[PDB]
């Protein structure tokens, strides 16, 4: 495929429509396609810009699906669970800030010619987290860093990222590599519960339409217009993910009853996981060939709606109201599901037009776009009045992400493929820099907290920050071809 | 000419006096020909270093004239001009950042073959002021920075920055460039004119002896002595001065009128301005075959001090005083050009003799000497208790900076040479390392400042002092090829 | 010596027993013998871990020897002669924080062929000292430092670095150079003196138990499980530094006068220093074959104690106590010295387990052992509260170290071999790459700290952390092939 930008323009769309290489295996959309077919050889950069836009807000409903229903359905299973809050809290930010890397992750290693991006994605963020966000937070509020959770964490962290340079280094993962990296995370939970127990020990329809609208004019009116206009374009695309993602929440003494539009949704749910799941493949396959999956499914989905709304009431909820949540999560996981195929294909659509290495796609826009939700909530809580809940889930979420996302996608794609191991072609040079990069930061964060007596300021954010962009130098100088062996 | 370092010291005076390509175009002195003819080869070291001292000389004049009567003439046209102080004292920065800088790159791109010493005379400041010194402000005096202003004056450098990578990328310049260029200026400054307004709205011949001198003796009793012998080195370079620029002070009730001294300078001026012009080319040309220029404008000149002389009286100055500015601005630039001209020269003797490239020439020599007014003024300003005014001149100046002598140069170039078009021959990789080093430094800064919420520490400063340095080690690394493509 | 791996392990003790270049001395034990000779041959870790568990003690005993005796005993010295903070960090501190660097240095210039080695471990050790003991000494206690001595310091360093430097340029260093060396650290010490003297003109058996004793009852009830356990652990190495190193601390009203105990370390000290000094050399000596020195040694030192003896009161402490402290400091010196070495041996033993260049080993593994005793002396007397004396010590032992070493290895060399000069050969560029990296940290502090209007804080200390961490990074992937120069 690389070599399309070779050939003369009027063979460009022959030898797209005529390479399997140049399919991609997943997704709604084809970008190389559109780039090279649709649109005139004269427009070629604008595309490429609207592409940009367009992958800047896939990256907006990752953070939105990520967190008011991810989020709600686990707060409502948190509940049934009555987990220790900090312990539902470690579970709650894999949930939230890092759910969408691991999706990312997986869709990446879900293929070979892609598999360089999901490591570039983790250690990336990894570079990125520790280093602006963490920094960021020491300079919106200094404060005073608890020792031994900061201990534990930056041990754990390390160790995690000393275990993927090994797996790097070897060139492949095995199944019971990936085992290790979940009985690993496994662990690392389990020994933050018990020291945490240790440290302890010693009209309707009117209603339904307002419940239906995303915004208020009064809050509109309250808001910036212009910020109003950027929550206008988010609302809309809200009200899709509402008119489709049931979201229970125990804070709510009515655990956010909806008779009639939850009635609607369990017609509503399963008929967009049918047409969703695997790119819908399942849903056109067509029973004993008289009849398509989805006629069945939508016929049971009404008869259970129908059944449901004339055995329940609107003002009790029913018994099986927390299994709402069980569907509400699950079809939230797809949909942030297809969002990240999304964008793995296009940043995949960029590397054959400027024959960009796969490490430097993965360390730059989609390590920016899955960490954009972490800096905005850490910052947002730092600005409250809690930066010792923002710093330590800054390290806290980190280890999950990477442990999480590897073991996950190495054990799926062992499984799907019936392969017995993972092969992990190292992209040159650059890799090893990135990841030689991340432990530095971490050798400088083991020197610098302690030697403060762990109260930390406004100069530590400041050296993190001069590090990144010194980092972002280094990695602009290998990409180039300024310094080669 | 890079050649002559490779022959024989027999052969060396023959092969300078005999080579067109060593002989210099413009300025008073050959200094290739004193290294290598005039002095002993056994003494080549020391002649070297007494060239920097000389050097070192040359930028002190740089400062003098520049603060003290290139200031006071544009002083003296504001109060006639009546425009708002704020937006005369950017014009006064401006001018003398001009003095210091823009007449450099102008003589700089006079000739081709110093046109990469233009580049690397900016570029380089911007990489010096923007660290060094506005760091130095920071850690001088801790204060709270506005932040419109601040905002504003990071996105017109960061604009201008980009504009001038991408003129260097295409590897040329145009007229219609330079126009747009003055016209990017002009545009800045309206607008912070605009915003500015916007906001605001929501025996008498002993006592001529007397002022001949340039020391106050009281003040200079209370400056140490050695300080003081710096000071009176720089007394007869400012006599000289006070001997042939005149300066008008509209602070003073008499408005610095001296009838004689001023008659006296009727005549001096002329004289000096008519013989220093393109290096005297167009003193000695003589009119008819008979008279030379310089007869007619000293006869000329003298009758009008005996008209202005016996027209006037030394109580009240004359209506037409102003007009003496006119002339105290037009000297002073013209002294200020034959000074830069003088270190230009030197700068290109040495590149023949160590075999230096030019870049790293105009960014480590040229840029400090142009830098060191800029400094002194600056933590003046800071350690009297402003540090505001300082730090806003440390952006509002590199703009003006850049943007004039680009474009001024670029165009005098176009005009005198009747070329269509000004070359930029890129210095190998280095240039592009220190265009880089520019632009991660605004990006440090465009962290920084707001993410400290506008309160500037010492922190802040100590790191840009920091980046400096490491900049200085890529750039040495760079030079003596360490590292190499 | 590192192919005794690949051979079988029945002849791998026999192979050590007649193998060379495995016989580093200055310990005590052999390591590589304890390894692959004693210890259970399939037990490999078994030794391993113990000899981890054993490196951890040897930092448990340098954290307790600098705690309670080195730097009391230095502090009473400098109280008893009214000695300004620089003068003793410039003398005393540097003496004995830099004896073992000489004697490695005199060690290593005793071979030619590993003088570049000897030079570069003098250069990392240096740049190691300059910048991480400085950035704790800042961070731990901030502070404001002397002015004057501080800028003389740095210029002596800084005259005696870059002759090194033009020395090693040579390639060559003549009896003329070494000589040079010790007259200029002599006129050094000579202007330290001149310049502070010109200043500053401007029963017995229940407490000879109960001394012994290092567990405070009282205090022994209280602590927790875990300070329990660490008492337990630490309390045999206090009792035998209890024994043979004095303590004098003008703090208290009786200044720890224990008449009996000092009486017995009257003997027990000395002794110490003549079985100890060149592992026993001197102490094996006989004075003419019929008298052995030690005998004396133990003669002399009964009859001294005696003198003391002969009054058995304790009750007010001799005038000449502070004379004590002398012998306080010095065998306090020695106990950390070998220390110093046993943790090297363990390193040492680790470079014989995975081969590394030998350049390579000698600039970092050979620079932090030797400076492990300067970086724990620094940093104990800086949370003490003397942080004045810790960073006027962090360049006056250096130069020390530098002046002294080299002149005296060269002076060595010359005379033992009879040769008219010390051939110098550069391995590599690595030489220089230290040799810029530590003028750039002595560029940086001296623009720094005078800039900072010498008020030490924790920003400087922490940018210093984060080059040198950087530094060590670069040469890291420099050494493994990743950048090549």
């Amino acid at each position: 495929c690389r070599a399309v930008c070779s050939l003369n323009t009027s063979d460009r769309c022959d030898f797209v429509k005529r390479n399997p290489d140049c399919h991609s295996e997943g997704g709604y959309l084809d970008y190389l396609k559109g780039i090279f077919c649709y649109f005139p050889p004269n427009l070629l950069p604008l595309a490429i810009t609207l592409y940009v836009f367009w992958l800047l807000y896939l990256f907006l409903i990752l953070g939105v699906t990520a967190a008011k229903f991810f989020c709600p359905n686990l707060s409502a299973i948190s509940t049934s669970l009555k987990l220790s809050h900090n312990v539902a809290g470690v579970t709650f930010l894999a949930f939230g800030n890092g759910a969408p890397d691991i999706f990312s992750a997986l869709v990446a290693f879900s293929d070979p010619r892609t598999a360089g991006l999901a490591i570039g994605a983790l250690f990336g963020a990894g570079v990125l987290v520790t280093t602006v966000v963490a920094g960021g937070i020491t300079i919106l509020r200094p404060f005073m860093a608890a020792s031994r959770p900061f201990l534990r964490d930056i041990t754990f962290y390390m160790v995690a990222v000393f275990l993927t340079f090994t797996a790097l280094y070897l060139g492949r993962i095995t199944l019971v590599w990936a085992l290790g990296y979940l009985g690993l995370y496994v662990f690392y939970v389990v020994t933050v519960i018990i020291c945490t127990w240790v440290y302890q020990r010693q009209t309707t329809g009117q209603i339904l339409l307002q419940a239906l609208n995303p915004l208020d004019y009064r809050k509109w009116r309250t808001q910036s217009i212009s910020c109003k206009l950027l929550k206008v374009a988010k609302l809309p695309v809200e009200f899709l993910l509402l008119l489709t993602v049931p979201v229970v929440d125990p804070d709510k003494d009515d655990r956010n009853w909806k008779r009639p539009l939850n009635c609607l949704q369990l017609v509503i749910s399963p008929l967009v996981l049918v047409l969703t799941l695997q790119s819908g493949v399942y849903g056109i396959y067509e029973i004993g060939g008289l009849l398509p999956v989805w006629a069945v499914v939508v016929i049971v989905g009404t008869a259970l709606a129908s059944v449901t709304f004339f055995a329940t009431s609107n003002s009790e909820p029913p018994r099986l109201h927390w299994l709402f949540a069980f569907l509400g999560f699950l079809t939230s996981a797809l949909w942030i599901n297809a969002a990240a195929t999304e964008v793995v294909n296009i940043l995949r659509s960029l590397g054959v037009v400027f024959r960009l290495s796969n490490t430097v796609l993965g360390l730059t826009l989609l390590a920016w776009g899955n960490s954009i939700g972490d800096a905005f909530s850490d910052f947002t809580l730092a600005r409250q009045g809690y930066p010792r809940m923002a710093f330590s889930a800054c390290f806290g979420g980190i280890i999950f992400n990477i442990l999480v996302g590897v073991g996950l996608g190495c054990l799926l794609q062992i499984v799907r493929s019936h392969a017995s191991e993972v092969k992990l072609e190292p992209d040159g040079l650059l890799v090893w820099v990135l990841a030689s990069a991340l432990g530095l930061s971490l050798v400088f964060s083991l020197v610098s907290v302690p030697l403060q007596c762990f109260q930390l300021s406004k100069a530590y954010g400041l050296c993190l920050l001069l590090f990144y962009i010194c980092f972002i130098v280094v990695v602009l100088l290998t990409e180039f071809g300024v310094i080669h062996l």
